[PDB]
Order: C-alpha cells, then structure tokens, then sequence
C-alpha cells in the first residue's frame, strides 16, 4: 500500500552542514538513499568515510559496549529503523563523483561478482534494507550490457544471502537514472525495469553552468513560448521510459532541495553573468534559505517550474516550492509513478513547508512495504542484536 518517499542522506552532512540521521522525518521516508559508497576498478566497494559511516559516537553511545560494534550514521539509521517500520535504508555506491571506476567494475565475470559480494557486505554487516546502484553515467553499448549483468549478478547474492540469512526477506535493488537523452538512450531501459525494484528518476540539474544560458533545472515540461529556458524535462524522460517498457510504477520522481542560481540575467533562458555564491558550493543554494529577501516566486505553469528572481540584483534562482512539489506528485499520479525521491535531506525546511513533508502529504500514504530487522551474520555485535 501506498507511495514512495526516497530520500538521499549524504554521509558528509554530518559535518559543516550538521545534519545527523536523527533529524531526519523517518516517519515521512520509505528509503534513504545512504551515500555514498565508492569503488576500485576491480570491482570493490569500500567506505569512503568510516569515521561518518561507523565510527562516530553520538551522546546515546557508549565505549565500553561487550565485542565489535558499529555507531556512527549507521547504528543511528538502525535505530530509526526499529521505530519506523516502513523506513527502508539503501546503501548507495557511486553517484556522480564517484563513477569513473563504473565501467571496468562491470566489465567482468570477477568484477561483478566482487561487486556484488562486496556490496551485500556491507548490506548484512551494517542492517540495510538494499543497495542502490548510481552510475553515472554508462556511455558504451558494452557499457549498458554490462550494467545489467552487475545488477542480475547483484540480485543473485541478494537472494542467496537472504536464503541464508534472511528467511526470505525480499531485500531491494534501484538505480539513480539519468533523465538526459544521451544518457538514457544508451540505457537497456526495459531489462533495467525488469531486474530492478525502482528507477529513481534524476529530474534536476537541467541548467547550470554548463548552459550559455539561463534555464530551469527541474521543470515538468518543455516550454514552448522560451525553449531556452528547458534544454531538458522530465516529461520527455518519463515518457522515453514508459514508451521502453519500464513500468510506471517503478518510476519514482526526483526533486531537488535546493536551488540552481544564475547572477546577472534578465531571467529564464537569457545570458548570465555568473552562477554566484552559494550555500556549500558555488550557483547552489540550500532548499531552506529560499527565497530570499527582495526575490518574487514565480510559478512558470506551462513549463511545470518555480523559480524566484530578484529584480535588483538580476539573480534567478531554480528550484522547487512547496506547491511545485504538489504540482509534480500530481503529475506523477496521473501516470502512476510509484511515488517522489529528493537529493537531499540536509537541506530541508522544517513543518509544513518541507518538500519530502509536502510530497507525503500530496501522494497519500506512506509505502507499507516493512524493513527487515534480522541481521544474524553481521560481524557488528550490536547490529546481529538490533541493538537490544
């Protein structure tokens, strides 16, 4: 019964952005898209930051615990596991930055089998729910070939490990998809749709930089009246899917938290003279210090975007409001998207104007499908306990 609501906790929120896994709404979030992990060309998956990931004691942690134990954000998700039934946590490998090694990881018989025993590893040790590939991005027809061996080969040792270990939990496979033709075109979109339990549809980071001008990063659709203004949208992703046989339903709709900036611009789909300052990194601002003072919202309807702009300063801003959220879950309704995803957590507002809040509240009920909390191999003491 009900929606999916995916979000992604990066494991490096924990510091300058002080976003711990307990500020996270874990009873508003059906997976947590845990990141990232990386990997050697071999194929193995490693922790790019143990400290972050097992390592760290919060207040509620002790020193002396009897055997080998995990803190970290790791047992802080187990907790919020144990509360909240429906809270699924997702071990996420790769993601943008960390994609280079992707193709040489898939390539063999050896590399995907390391992968894959590497990655469940790590699944069984630390008390996840499933593991969520993000390569980032596939170019060769070998390549996407390739992506769906690892993936089968994945699926393979989750269902052996879970004969073994599990009782038959149905542990979940996903995948962070790119909603760029080049892209997506390369993509066997039909196999991937059949081996995988969701797609999570990366329907953000449209214009940027990158752009000669200024455009929407996240808009529903193509705009007719300022084509400049929408060199991508997730119409013609979703679409491009459904049309390549994935099901709707293991489509789930991402939205970003945060907004893409353009300086000196007349507004959408016009020269620019910097992406500007930003939040953490510059031309990127955090979902809850938006909109500024001096900045109006606008509601672009046919072109399915918010943006704000400020007159003053010519700074347009792209990103998602809480009524361009309602407007999206209505979208994704209406061709029955298996629910919303959002990167990320950290830079969220709080109550009623959250957007993974929103989202919820747009879509329904939240996804009833249960976590697993039985976890007899784990080299963790305190996680083969669940923490008890």
């Amino acid at each position: 019964t009900g929606s999916i609501n995916a979000v992604y906790f990066t494991n490096w929120g924990i510091y300058g952005r002080n976003f711990q896994p307990a500020d996270l709404q874990a009873s508003k979030i059906l997976h947590v898209l845990y990141s990232f992990m990386n990997l050697r060309v071999d194929g193995t998956v490693y922790s790019g930051d143990t400290y972050a990931d097992l390592e760290k004691h919060y207040s509620d942690d002790s020193w002396n615990d009897i055997g080998t134990n995990a803190y970290g954000c790791v047992k802080q998700l187990y907790k919020l596991k144990k509360a909240n039934r429906s809270l699924k946590i997702m071990l996420s490998i790769g993601g943008w930055t960390w994609s280079t090694n992707f193709p040489a990881a898939a390539s063999t018989e050896a590399t995907r089998a390391t992968f894959a025993k590497t990655a469940v590893e790590f699944m069984k040790d630390w008390g996840f729910d499933g593991i969520d590939v993000d390569w980032e991005y596939p170019a060769s027809e070998t390549d996407a070939n390739n992506m769906v061996l690892l993936l089968q080969r994945v699926r393979q040792e989750l269902d052996s490990y879970s004969a073994t270990y599990a009782n038959g939990y149905h542990f979940q496979l996903s995948i962070a998809a790119p909603a760029g033709p080049s892209h997506y075109n390369v993509l066997k979109l039909a196999q991937l749709g059949s081996v995988l339990d969701n797609i999570n549809l990366m329907a953000y980071d449209y214009a940027g930089s990158w752009d000669s001008v200024s455009g929407h990063q996240t808009n529903l659709y193509p705009s007719t009246s300022n084509p400049s203004s929408t060199p991508f949208s997730t119409k013609a992703a979703v679409d491009a899917y459904i049309a390549a046989g994935v099901p709707a339903s293991k489509i789930i709709l991402g939205m970003p938290i945060y907004g893409r900036a353009f300086v000196g611009t007349d507004g959408p789909g016009k020269p620019y003279s910097t992406i500007g300052e930003g939040s953490w990194e510059s031309g990127i601002w955090d979902y809850k210090v938006l909109p500024k003072a001096g900045a109006t919202v606008i509601t672009d309807s046919a072109a399915g975007a918010t943006y704000s702009y400020d007159s003053s300063s010519r700074t347009m801003i792209s990103y998602d409001t809480p009524d361009m959220v309602r407007t999206k879950v209505s979208y994704a309704k209406g061709l029955g998207l298996g629910g919303s995803m959002f990167w990320e957590a950290s830079a969220d507002k709080t109550g009623s104007d959250s957007l993974i809040g929103t989202a919820l509240s747009s879509m329904g009920s939240h996804d009833s499908t249960q976590n697993c909390l039985s976890y007899p191999n784990s080299k963790f003491d305190n996680i083969k306990n669940s923490l008890s």
